[PDB]
C-alpha cells in the first residue's frame, strides 16, 4: 500500500468519508420526520459509497493501467464507480430542496450520468488526443447541470419557503465551484495532459471530494429546510 | 478509423444521433407544462446516450473480439451499453403516454432489462451453439413486452383522450415493427449465423436505430398528447 | 458443463427458478387490482433474473478463476449481478407491504447495493487477507438492513391490516433467518476460508436461494394483503 506516493490522501480520503458517514448516521437517529428522513437517507449514502471507493483505490483494487502517451498509466477507476452514484445523489438531494418537477430531474440525472459515463471512457482510452474529446462531451453534459442549477432551479427556490430558499442558494453556490474543479483537475492531471503529477492530483480530488460530500452534507443537514413546515 | 468498412455507418449514426439530439434540446427549451417536461427530458435523452455509443464505435472503444467458430469475431458491445438504457427510455415514453399503473411499468422496464442482458451474453458467448439459446431467451423477453404493449395497453389508451390514443397507437405500431427487426438482423449477422457480413449489418442497425429514436421521437414530440389538458 | 462436480445443483437451480417464474406468471394473470399487479411484477422478476444467472454459471460464462492462496481459485460471480438485482426487488415487496415512507426505502435499497458491492470486491479481491475487510463490511450493510427490518418496518405493520401486519411478519423472519445465512456460507466456502469444498457450497447456496426467492414468492402471493381493502 505504501509503495504508492499517493497512498497518504487516500487513508486520509478513506478515514474522512468514514468519519462523516458515522457522524451523519448517528445524527440522522434522532428523526421522525418523513421530509427529513428522505435527506438524511440520500446524504449519509453520499459518504458511505464514497468510503468504500477510497478504500478501493487504498487496497489497491481500484487502480488500474492504462497504456497512453507509450506509458503505462496508472488510472483510478474506483472514481468513476463513486461518482456514477453519488453525484446524482447530489443532486437529488437539491431537486428535493426546491420541489423540483420530475422532467427537470431526469434530466438531471441523466445529464449527470452522461457526464460520469463519457469521463469513465475518456479516463481509459489509449489514443491519446481521443481522451481529450471525451472531456469536452463530458464538460458539455458539466455545463448543462450547473445552466439547469442557475436558470431552472435558482428562480424555483425564490416562490418557496424563505429557509429553503437560502439554504439551496448557499448549497448552489458551493456546489456550482467545487464541481466546476473537477474538469480542471482531469485535464492537468494524470488523465489528461500530465502537467500534475499523481500524488498531487489526488490530494486535489480528495479536497473537493471531501468539500462535496461531507462539507455540503453538515451545511444541508443543520438546516430547518429539510423539515415539513409543522408546529 | 477508416480501417473498417463500417465506419461510414458509424459516422452516420453518430451525425444523425448528434443532430437529433440537438433539434430536441431546442425544441423543448419554449416548454413550461410539467408533462411535457417529462416527455422533452426522456425523449432527448434517447439520442444523447445514442451518441456517445455511436462515437464510441466509430473510434474503435466500443469494439471487441470473441472468439468462437475458430475465429475472431469483431462484436461491437457498446449497443448493448446504449440500448440498456434507452430502451426503458422509449417504453417509459409510450407508458407515460397511456398513464400505465406503476406494477405494469415495472414488468416492461424489468423485462427489458432481461432482454438486453441476455442479449448481451449471448453476444459474448464463446460456445457457439449457446449463443442461440441466450437469443432465444432475449426474444422470448421482447414477446413479452409486445404482448404487454398490444393486450395491456391498448385497451388502456382507448379509455384516455382521442390524442393520446391515437398517437399512442402510431407510436405502439412503431415500436412493435421497429423492434421486431432487431433479433432478426442479430441472428443473420455477425453475432449469430453470420450470413450477413458486419458492414451490411451495421447499416441495418444505423437505420433502425435512427428511426426507432428520432423518427419515434419527432412523432411522439408533435403531438399535443404530451401536453395536459389545458385551456 | 459435467465437467464441474457443482454443475448438478446449477441445473436444480435453473429448473427450479424457471419453473417458479412460470407459476408465478400464470397465477398472476388473471390479476386487475393495482395494488396486487405491484407485488406480481416485484415477485415474478426475482426467480426470472436468478433464472438467467442460474443458466450462465451452469453453461460457464459465470465463472472466473481469482488468483489467491497460490492458487486459480473459482469464483462464480453471476451470483452478484443476479444479487444486484433481486435483493433489492425483495426488499420492495416487503417494504411497499407496510407502506414504508421513501426515505427508508432509499435507506435499505442503498445499504443493500453496498453489501452486494462490496461482497462482489471481496469475492474478486486476490489479496487474501483483504477479502476478508470487504467481508465485513458488507456484512455491516447487512447487519443495517436487519436493524431497519425490525425496528423501523415492524411497528409500522402494526398500525395497518392484520392481514398485511401477520404476512409481514412471517416474511420479515422467513428473510432474517435466511439472507443471515449467506454470509456465513461465504466465510467458510470457497470465497472466504476454504473449508467447505465448491461443490457443497453450490448445494447450499442453491438451497437458501430458492427458499429466499420461491419460497418467500409463494408466501407473499398466497395472502390477501397484496390487493387493496375492496368490496
Ligand atoms: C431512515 O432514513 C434515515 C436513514 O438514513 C441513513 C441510512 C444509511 C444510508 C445507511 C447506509 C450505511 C450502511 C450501514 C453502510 C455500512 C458500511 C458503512 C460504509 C460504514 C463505514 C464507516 C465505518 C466503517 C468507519
Ligand atoms: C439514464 C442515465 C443512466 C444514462 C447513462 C449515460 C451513459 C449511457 C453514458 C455512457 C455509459 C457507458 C460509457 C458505460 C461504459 C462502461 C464501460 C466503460 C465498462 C468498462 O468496459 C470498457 C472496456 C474496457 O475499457 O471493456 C472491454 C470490453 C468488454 C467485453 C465490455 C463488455 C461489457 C460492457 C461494459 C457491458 C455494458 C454494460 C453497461 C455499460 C453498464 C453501465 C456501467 C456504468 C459505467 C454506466
Ligand atoms: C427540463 O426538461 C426538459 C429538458 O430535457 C432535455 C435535457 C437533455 C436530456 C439534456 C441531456 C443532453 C446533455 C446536454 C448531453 C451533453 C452532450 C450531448 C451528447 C450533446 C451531443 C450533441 C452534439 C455534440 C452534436
Ligand atoms: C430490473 C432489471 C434491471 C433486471 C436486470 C436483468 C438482468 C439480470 C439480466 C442479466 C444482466 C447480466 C447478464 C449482466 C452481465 C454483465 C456482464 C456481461 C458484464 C461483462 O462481464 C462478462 C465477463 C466477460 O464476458 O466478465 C469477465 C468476468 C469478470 C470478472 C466479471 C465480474 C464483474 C461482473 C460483471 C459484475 C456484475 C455487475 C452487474 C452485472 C452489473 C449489470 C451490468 C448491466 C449489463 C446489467
Ligand atoms: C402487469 O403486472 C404483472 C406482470 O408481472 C409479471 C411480469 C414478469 C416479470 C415478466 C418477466 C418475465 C419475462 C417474460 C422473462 C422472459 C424469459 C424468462 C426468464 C422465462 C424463463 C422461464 C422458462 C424459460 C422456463
Ligand atoms: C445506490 C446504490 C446503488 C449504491 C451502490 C453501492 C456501490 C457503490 C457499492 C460498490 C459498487 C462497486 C464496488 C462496483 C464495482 C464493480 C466492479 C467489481 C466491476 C468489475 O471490475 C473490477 C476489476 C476487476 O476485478 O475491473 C478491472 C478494471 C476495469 C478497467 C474496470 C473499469 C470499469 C469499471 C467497473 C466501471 C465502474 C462502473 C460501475 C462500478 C458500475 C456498477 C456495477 C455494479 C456492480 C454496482
Ligand atoms: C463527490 C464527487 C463529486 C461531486 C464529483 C464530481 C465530478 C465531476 C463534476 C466530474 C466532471 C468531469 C468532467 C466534467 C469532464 C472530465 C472528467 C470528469 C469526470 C472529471
Ligand atoms: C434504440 C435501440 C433500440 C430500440 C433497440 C432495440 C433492440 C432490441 C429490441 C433487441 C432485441 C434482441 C433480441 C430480442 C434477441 C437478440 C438480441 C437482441 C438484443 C438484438
Ligand atoms: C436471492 C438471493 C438472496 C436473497 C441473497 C442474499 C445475499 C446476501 C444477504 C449476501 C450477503 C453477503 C454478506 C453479508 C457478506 C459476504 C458476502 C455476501 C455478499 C454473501
Ligand atoms: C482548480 C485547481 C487546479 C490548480 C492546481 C494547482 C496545483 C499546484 C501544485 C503545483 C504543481 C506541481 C508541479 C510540480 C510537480
Ligand atoms: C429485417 C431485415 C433482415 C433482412 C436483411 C436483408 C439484407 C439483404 C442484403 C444482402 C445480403 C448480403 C449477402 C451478400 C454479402
Ligand atoms: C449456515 C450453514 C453453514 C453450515 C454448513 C454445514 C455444511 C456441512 C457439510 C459438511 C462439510 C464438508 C466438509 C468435508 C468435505
Ligand atoms: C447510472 C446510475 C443512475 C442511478 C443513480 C441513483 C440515483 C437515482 C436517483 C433517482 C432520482 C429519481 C428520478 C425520478
Ligand atoms: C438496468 C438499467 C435499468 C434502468 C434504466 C433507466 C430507466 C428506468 C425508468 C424507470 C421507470 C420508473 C419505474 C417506476
Ligand atoms: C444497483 C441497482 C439498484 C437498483 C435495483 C433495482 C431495484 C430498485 C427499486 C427502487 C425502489 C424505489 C425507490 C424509491
Ligand atoms: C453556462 C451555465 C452558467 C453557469 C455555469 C458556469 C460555468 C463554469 C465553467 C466551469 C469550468 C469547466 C471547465
Ligand atoms: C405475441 C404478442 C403479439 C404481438 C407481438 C408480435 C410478435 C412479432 C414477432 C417478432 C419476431 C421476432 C423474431
Ligand atoms: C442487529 C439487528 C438485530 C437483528 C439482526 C440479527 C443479526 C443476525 C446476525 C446474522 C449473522 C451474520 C454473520
Ligand atoms: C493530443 C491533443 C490533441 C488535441 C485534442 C483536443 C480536442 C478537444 C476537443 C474540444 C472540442
Ligand atoms: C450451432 C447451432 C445449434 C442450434 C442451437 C439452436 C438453439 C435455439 C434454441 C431455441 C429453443
Ligand atoms: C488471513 C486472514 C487475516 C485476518 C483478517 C480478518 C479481518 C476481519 C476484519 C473484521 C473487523
Ligand atoms: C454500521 C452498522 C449499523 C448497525 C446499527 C444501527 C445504527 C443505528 C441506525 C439507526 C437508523
Ligand atoms: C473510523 C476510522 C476509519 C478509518 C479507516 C480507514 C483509515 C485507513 C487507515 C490506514
Ligand atoms: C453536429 C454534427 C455532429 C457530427 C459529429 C460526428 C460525425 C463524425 C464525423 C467524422
Ligand atoms: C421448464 C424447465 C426448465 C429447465 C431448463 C434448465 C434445466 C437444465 C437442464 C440441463
Ligand atoms: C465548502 C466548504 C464547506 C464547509 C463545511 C462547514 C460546515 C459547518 C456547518
Ligand atoms: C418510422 C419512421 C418515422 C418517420 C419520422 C417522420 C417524422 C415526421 C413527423
Ligand atoms: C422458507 C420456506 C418457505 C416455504 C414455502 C412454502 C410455501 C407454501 C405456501
Ligand atoms: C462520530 C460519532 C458522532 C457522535 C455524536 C455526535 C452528536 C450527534
Ligand atoms: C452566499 C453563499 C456563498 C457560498 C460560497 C461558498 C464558496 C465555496
Ligand atoms: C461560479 C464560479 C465558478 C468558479 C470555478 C472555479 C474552478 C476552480
Ligand atoms: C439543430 C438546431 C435546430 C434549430 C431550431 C429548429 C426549430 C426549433
Ligand atoms: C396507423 C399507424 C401506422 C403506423 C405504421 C408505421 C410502420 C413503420
Ligand atoms: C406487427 C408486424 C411486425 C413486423 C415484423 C417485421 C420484422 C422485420
Ligand atoms: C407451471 C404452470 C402452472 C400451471 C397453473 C397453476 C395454477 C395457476
Ligand atoms: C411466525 C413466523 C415464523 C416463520 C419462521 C420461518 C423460519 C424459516
Ligand atoms: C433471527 C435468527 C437468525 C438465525 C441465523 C441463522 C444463520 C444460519
Amino acid at each position: 500500500i505504501t509503495g504508492r506516493p499517493e497512498w497518504i490522501w487516500l487513508a486520509l480520503g478513506t478515514a474522512l468519508m468514514g468519519l462523516g458517514t458515522l457522524y451523519f448516521l448517528v445524527k440522522g437517529m434522532g428523526v421522525s420526520d418523513p421530509d427529513a428522513k428522505k435527506f438524511y437517507a440520500i446524504t449519509t449514502l453520499v459518504p458511505a459509497i464514497a468510503f468504500t471507493m477510497y478504500l478501493s483505490m487504498l487496497l489497491g483494487y481500484g487502480l488500474t493501467m492504462v497504456p497512453f502517451g507509450g506509458e503505462q498509466n496508472p488510472i483510478y477507476w474506483a472514481r468513476y464507480a463513486d461518482w456514477l452514484f453519488t453525484t446524482p445523489l447530489l443532486l437529488l438531494d437539491l431537486a428535493l430542496l426546491v420541489d423540483a418537477d420530475q422532467g427537470t430531474i431526469l434530466a438531471l440525472v441523466g445529464a449527470d450520468g452522461i457526464m460520469i459515463g463519457t469521463g469513465l471512457v475518456g479516463a481509459l482510452t489509449k489514443v491519446y488526443s481521443y481522451r481529450f474529446v471525451w472531456w469536452a462531451i463530458s464538460t458539455a453534459a458539466m455545463l448543462y447541470i450547473l445552466y439547469v442549477l442557475f436558470f431552472g432551479f435558482t428562480s424555483k427556490a425564490e416562490s418557496m419557503r424563505p429557509e429553503v430558499a437560502s439554504t439551496f442558494k448557499v448549497l448552489r453556490n458551493v456546489t456550482v465551484v467545487l464541481w466546476s474543479a473537477y474538469p480542471v483537475v482531469w485535464l492537468i492531471g494524470s488523465e489528461g495532459a500530465g502537467i500534475v503529477p499523481l500524488n498531487i492530483e489526488t490530494l486535489l480530488f480528495m479536497v473537493l471530494d471531501v468539500s462535496a460530500k461531507v462539507g455540503f452534507g453538515l451545511i444541508l443537514l443543520r438546516s430547518r429546510a429539510i423539515f415539513g413546515e409543522a408546529e
